[PDB]
């Protein structure tokens, strides 16, 4: 399997660090000047993680329309993603107008509310059907409709509901609980299995606006996500699957956000999550059935 081959021969020279090392070189730099706006300074988790000004998404609110995220858009898979950081205490309010205003089905979580002792994101969503949140700021009312805890993952039904407007809609929250403390996942089996999840629920589809995908800083593990979900898309949607080239893939995403991709293991990580996908598509996670 072409990119296969490419891997066992970067694991045999272990060039990990160097193939990666020559991407943080060759990725785009364009300015983002809204993000250091010294009024934004509580907006931003890190100093060094902000959206480029030319794909940042604008709340649709007048005088600061400024949240840290960024639309990933991919013309060729006909995907698009929002990539955002963990909410912050005081960026929840604004974490959810964004959702509301950008028509999102879904919000894909890829990390814990508290990770190796610390706070990863604020607790932006109800824990408890009878405890509802109200975002004063912005506006909006969210309720726990149904929780479904599972082996690698929870999904939960919320009800997001524009105050201003008594609309309501749902939002489905896929959670990833497992992503470790410590590097990657030793096997993709529960990550892919994650992302078809969050494939068969429409979150990703056209009908929708883009999915909210988030982690803590909303490039690493958020990165592996979209590059990965791209990568099999574009694999089945052209005459020759061995043609997709995973590093230029992640190179078109890094115009639209910097950083995707934290790390040479996170590299090396979406390699193997597209390869094994790609095996599973070709021939137990899923009934034996083709009933489509
Ligand atoms: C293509 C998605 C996928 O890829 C996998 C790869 C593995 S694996 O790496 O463990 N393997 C070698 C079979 C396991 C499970 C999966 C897996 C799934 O779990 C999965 C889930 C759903 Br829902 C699907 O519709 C499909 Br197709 C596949």
């Amino acid at each position: 399997m072409e990119m296969e081959k490419e891997f066992e021969q970067i694991d045999k020279s272990g060039s990990w660090a160097a193939i990666y090392q020559d991407i943080r070189h060759e990725a785009s730099d364009f300015p983002c000047r809204v993000a250091k706006l010294p009024k934004n300074k509580n907006r931003n988790r890190y100093r060094d993680v902000s959206p480029f000004d030319h794909s940042r998404i604008k709340l649709h609110q007048e005088d600061n329309d400024y949240i840290n995220a960024s639309l990933i858009k991919m013309e060729e898979a006909q995907r698009s993603y929002i990539l955002t950081q963990g909410p912050l205490p005081n960026t929840c309010g604004h974490f959810w107008e964004m959702v509301w205003e950008q028509k999102s089905r879904g919000v894909v979580m890829l990390n814990r509310v508290m990770e190796k002792g610390s706070l990863k994101c604020a607790q932006y969503w109800p824990q408890k059907e009878e405890k509802e949140m109200i975002f004063e700021d912005t506006n909006l009312k969210l309720t726990l409709i149904s929780e479904d805890i599972k082996s690698y993952y929870t999904v939960r039904q919320l009800e997001l509901e524009n105050l201003t407007t008594q609309e309501t809609r749902e939002i489905l929250h896929f959670h990833y609980t497992t992503w470790p403390d410590f590097g990657v996942p030793e096997s993709p089996a529960s990550f892919l299995n994650f992302l078809f999840k969050v494939r068969e629920s429409g979150s990703l589809s056209p009908e929708h606006g883009p999915v909210v995908v988030h982690c803590s800083a909303g490039i690493g593990r958020s990165g592996t996500f979209c590059l990965a979900d791209t990568c099999l898309l574009l694999m089945d949607k052209r005459k020759d699957p061995s043609s997709v080239d995973i590093k230029k893939v992640l190179l078109e995403m890094r115009k639209f956000r910097m950083g995707l991709i934290q790390t040479a293991d996170q590299l090396r990580f979406s390699y193997l999550a597209v390869i094994e996908g790609a095996k599973f598509i070709m021939g137990q996670w899923k009934e034996l059935s083709h009933e489509d």
